[PDB]
């Protein structure tokens, strides 16, 4: 019943989100995300949004399994799936004479999967530990395995395996998902 | 009775701390800080250390009054004082082709007065909100008023009023203290 | 006889060049650029290469008209078309904890059109004055109008009108060319 | 006859110059530098000024000996000395959220000793090759030996040996001079 697939989606654009359907195994087009149960997980740079809470009207949510290997996460939770909350999303980014200038909006996202952003905007505790050295970005994949309820309540087991493409283009996101589970 | 004074100390050096005596009203020389009751408060860049906890054998500690005006903090707390804990201290700093390279040591400091340092080393919640924009430092004095036990337990009311001198040299620290109180 | 067109080419990739044919009005595929007269002008980020000198075996070359408006450049030079010389080309670029790390090769390019690069790698005097502020890039289109000999000796009048696309993606290059002239 | 000495002067301040007398072997106080024969050489950060040309009314000037070892520069030139010209001098510097913000004035300086400054303000060809990597400063002492006429025309042989002090404070300048020669 459960099938495992890998998915790569280019979420490099700051202005928009890429919406994905677990059952379709494809990116889907979404013009009214807060009123649309056709998507299960959305990506924007290294942010992840689910169809629930502050992001939508579905049955979505996420829990961290405690595991960093997919095959070690064998008990599918029946409750405790945390719902999306409001947080800062970077919707414009441009380098110029004063460094990277950004614009932001408060929008819904999955703090469990994305991580929590600190005072300077760095997220940790989710799928990607993002920081800086003295003069630019550092990246560490956490390998955290999540259980993720889709808009219809069916669950995927999800692990994010890359944040860049094979040409090292950043914001191109790869994950494995096994779906539907228990 | 209580005397109020302003004090300015150059704590710009990364390698060392400046040690101060409330009763003497002077910087004192300290070679064994963990075993010396002759100092009450020590400064290093924007870090503050007290003679207690992980920093010394004295009766020191700090509590935030809840106020940002000296003349409004009239009741001297008997309770809620916090002793120094271990935290990251920047002991070397040098700009070069790869930005500011730093070295650190875990040492005792007053989290109440200094603030808590986050993942990238920015302190907030104490006397100085220190952050960065896209390409360098930002500063905001909190004006928080603290009650500060010295090495012998006698209390000063303390507020930090500047982080730079009149020529804008950073790491030159100015505070008002009223001592001894209640 | 002479036709005026605008052309936009995405030259954002550091590792390769985009080769253009004046007569075809199209990007052409070039696997042996030093031995191929099918291309007239090539772009790589803000660098421009012509089919001549250190870059190829054609009859190419460039001269600055002295003008910053196309319709003011009415006398087509019959000689003095400067041939490509060797210069530093950035063939890899990646941001990380130590800033932008780059790799370089010495290759042929048109110094007349590209400009001359200084000690830190900033080009000026050609189609784009590129510099930095204290913390990143600044750009100024020079509007210089060039006469540009193609591989077969036919001349285009060329003016570069943008260095970014309508979404502000850098390294997407737009120019007007009028061809063939006198 | 000729005496050789080493001199270290703190020229770290951006707003002012440090004025030196070859004969006195001391820093001198100068309030009207353009009309004062009591100074021979002045330092500001890595800039060097002589009492001649655009900098003063004296008989000063400089020539590069062609050597990088004091003991190899044995013949004292009679000819090829260059007087000070106008150039950009950084008179204010402050790090903030947008990087280092600077202010400038056009003033007299010795291009021979200082080097020529390029479009982004980096000097080379004089006593110190100053550049940047991706995210901050780089330094290389050239060891160039200069013959330097003082205000009265008497000549010193001069080589700059350091740009920082023994605690690595930048803008503290050390030079050897042999005076008066030939
Ligand atoms: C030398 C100066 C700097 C350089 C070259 C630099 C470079 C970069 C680059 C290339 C990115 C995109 C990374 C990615 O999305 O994969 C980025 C993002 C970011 N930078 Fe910097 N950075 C600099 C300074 C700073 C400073 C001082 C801070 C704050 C203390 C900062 C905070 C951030 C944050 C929070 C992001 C993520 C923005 C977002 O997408 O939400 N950066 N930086
Ligand atoms: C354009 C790049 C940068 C510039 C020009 C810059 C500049 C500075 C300056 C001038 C200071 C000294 C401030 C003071 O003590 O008053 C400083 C300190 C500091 N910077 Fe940066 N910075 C840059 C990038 C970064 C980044 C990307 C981070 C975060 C990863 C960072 C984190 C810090 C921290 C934590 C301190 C305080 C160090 C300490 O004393 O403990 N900086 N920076
Ligand atoms: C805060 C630190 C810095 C930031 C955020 C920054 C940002 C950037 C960006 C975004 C670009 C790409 C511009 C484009 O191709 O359209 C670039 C290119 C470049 N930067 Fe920087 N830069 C920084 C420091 C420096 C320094 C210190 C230098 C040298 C003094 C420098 C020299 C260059 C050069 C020469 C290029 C063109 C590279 C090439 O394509 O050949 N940068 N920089
Ligand atoms: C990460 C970004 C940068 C950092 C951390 C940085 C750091 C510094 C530091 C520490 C100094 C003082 C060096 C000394 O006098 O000994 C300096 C000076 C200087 N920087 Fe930068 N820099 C940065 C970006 C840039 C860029 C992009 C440029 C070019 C546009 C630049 C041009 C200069 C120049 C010309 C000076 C000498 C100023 C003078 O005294 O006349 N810097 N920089």
């Amino acid at each position: 019943e459960a099938v495992t697939k890998t998915v790569t989606i280019d979420a490099s654009k700051y202005e928009t989100w890429q919406y994905f359907s677990f059952s379709k195994g494809e990116v889907v087009n979404v013009t009214d995300y807060k009123n649309d149960l056709n998507w299960d997980m959305a990506l924007h740079r290294y942010d992840v949004r689910l169809n629930c809470g502050e992001s939508g009207k579905g049955k979505g949510g996420a829990v961290f399994s405690g595991k960093t290997e997919m095959d070690q996460a064998t008990t599918v939770p029946t409750d405790g799936y945390t719902v999306d909350v409001l947080g800062r999303i970077t919707v414009k980014y441009e380098m110029g004479p004063d460094g990277h200038q950004m614009e932001y909006e408060e929008q819904g996202f999955s703090e469990v999967i994305t991580g929590k952003k600190n005072a300077q905007g760095f997220a940790s505790g989710g799928w990607l530990e993002f920081s800086h050295g003295p003069a630019g970005p550092t990246y560490k994949l956490s390998k955290r395995v999540f259980f993720v309820r889709g808009a219809d309540g069916n669950i995927a087991k999800v692990q994010f395996t890359d944040y860049q493409d094979a040409e090292l283009k950043k914001g191109v996101i790869t994950f494995t998902y096994t779906y539907p589970v228990k």
